[PDB]
């Protein structure tokens, strides 16, 4: 498998399926959001991404951590 760095926006739309995130696809696609982004993603940017609810970014957060070992 891809490093993330090299991950490109449909691997990302992927990883999201994989974390049943699904409906946040068309967006973090939509706004050009490929591996590259994701260390570098703030929640004002999950926001603007349509990641509104609270569980849905620490879905997220949590997973990147695992991904990025932070
Ligand atoms: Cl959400
Ligand atoms: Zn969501």
């Amino acid at each position: 498998t891809k490093p993330v760095h090299l991950w490109t926006k449909p691997d990302v739309a992927d990883w999201l399926e994989s974390l049943n995130l699904g409906e946040h696809k068309e967006a973090f696609m939509d706004n050009e959001i490929d591996g590259s982004h994701l260390p570098n993603l703030q929640k004002e940017d999950l926001i603007d991404l349509g990641v509104t609810r609270v569980g849905h970014r620490m879905n997220i957060e949590r997973a990147l951590k695992q991904l990025l070992d932070r």
